[PDB]
C-alpha cells in the first residue's frame, strides 16, 4: 500500500546525457547513435538572447566549435544542421548505452519524467505534467536547458520533452525532441504570458480512485449525477471538461473499486462546492491533478 508521485527509473537516459559548449554558454545535449540533440540557444550568448537571430549565428560556426564531452571524453564533432529549435550535432562515436528509444509528442494531461542535468551529470528525477496551457511546473536552475523528459515502456524510453525557457512567472517552457515548441512559446526572452491553466478533470478523479484503492474513503456521498450537470460545476472551478473518453479511460479504476464514474464524480462535486474541511486526501490537504489513470493502475493494482 501507499502512494507517491513516482519517475521512472532513469539509469537509461543518464548514459546518454552529454555536456554541449559553443563558445561559452554550456548547457546539456542527448547522445543517441551518433547524434547530440541539443537547444540551439547554446550559440547564444546573454546579450543576443533578447532577439537573437539563429541562422545568422549559426552560420558562423563551424563543427570544431562545438565543444561535446561525455563525462571525461571529447566527442568529434564531424557535422551539425538546425531541426526548428534544437540542433543535430553530428559525432563520430555512437553512444554505445543507446537505448530502444522513440520520439513522441505528448498531449496536455500526460505525465512525464524529468531528469535534471548540470554540465551533462544527472542531478535528480522528478515527475509532473504537461499543464493544459502547455507549460511544466518545474525546479529548474541556470544551465538545465537540454534535460529531457520521458516516459519508459518496458526497455523502450520515449523521449517527449527537451528543456529550453524559464518564464517570468517561473514557469517552464520546451520542445519535443523534434524542436517544436509546447504551446506558442519561443526560445526568445521576451514577454510570452502563459495562458490561465485549468485543472486536469480526468488526474483527478483517477487520484480520488487511488484513495479509496489506499483505503481513504471519507470524501464517498451517497449520491450520483449526469455528465453534463458536472461539466456545469467544473467549468465555474475552472476545471477541463470531462469528456466520455476520459470515462472510458477511467474504466478500469472503476470495475476495480465498484464505484460508476459518474459516482465518483458526484463525490468530487461536492469536494469543489463545500471544499475539504481541514482533512487530508493521501496525505494531501489540495486535490493533485498530475496522477493520470495510467499512472494510478501502475502503482496501485501492478
Amino acid at each position: 500500500s501507499g502512494f507517491r508521485k513516482m519517475a521512472f527509473p532513469s539509469g537509461k537516459v543518464e548514459g546518454c546525457m552529454v555536456q554541449v559548449t559553443c563558445g561559452t554558454t554550456t548547457l546539456n545535449g542527448l547522445w543517441l547513435d551518433d547524434v547530440v540533440y541539443c537547444p540551439r540557444h547554446v550559440i547564444c550568448t546573454s546579450e543576443d538572447m533578447l532577439n537573437p537571430n539563429y541562422e545568422d549565428l549559426l552560420i558562423r560556426k563551424s563543427n570544431h566549435n562545438f565543444l561535446v564531452q561525455a563525462g571525461n571524453v571529447q566527442l568529434r564533432v564531424i557535422g551539425h544542421s538546425m531541426q526548428n529549435c534544437v540542433l543535430k550535432l553530428k559525432v563520430d562515436t555512437a553512444n554505445p548505452k543507446t537505448p530502444k528509444y522513440k520520439f513522441v509528442r505528448i498531449q496536455p494531461g500526460q505525465t512525464f519524467s524529468v531528469l535534471a542535468c548540470y554540465n551533462g551529470s544527472p542531478s535528480g528525477v522528478y515527475q509532473c505534467a504537461m499543464r493544459p496551457n502547455f507549460t511544466i511546473k518545474g525546479s529548474f536552475l541556470n544551465g538545465s536547458a537540454g534535460s529531457v523528459g520521458f516516459n519508459i515502456d518496458y526497455d523502450c524510453v520515449s523521449f517527449c520533452y527537451m528543456h529550453h525557457m524559464e518564464l517570468p512567472t517561473g514557469v517552464h517552457a520546451g520542445t519535443d525532441l523534434e524542436g517544436n515548441f509546447y504551446g506558442p512559446f519561443v526560445d526568445r526572452q521576451t514577454a510570452q504570458a502563459a495562458g490561465t491553466d485549468t485543472t486536469i478533470t480526468v488526474n483527478v478523479l483517477a487520484w480520488l480512485y487511488a484513495a479509496v484503492i489506499n483505503g481513504d474513503r471519507w470524501f464517498l456521498n451517497r449520491f450520483t449525477t449526469t455528465l453534463n450537470d458536472f461539466n456545469l460545476v467544473a467549468m465555474k472551478y475552472n476545471y477541463e471538461p470531462l469528456t466520455q473518453d476520459h470515462v472510458d479511460i477511467l474504466g478500469p479504476l472503476s470495475a476495480q473499486t465498484g464505484i460508476a464514474v459518474l459516482d465518483m464524480c458526484a463525490s468530487l462535486k461536492e469536494l469543489l462546492q463545500n471544499g475539504m474541511n481541514g482533512r487530508t486526501i493521501l496525505g494531501s490537504a489540495l486535490l493533485e491533478d498530475e496522477f493520470t489513470p495510467f499512472d494510478v493502475v501502475r502503482q496501485c493494482s501492478g
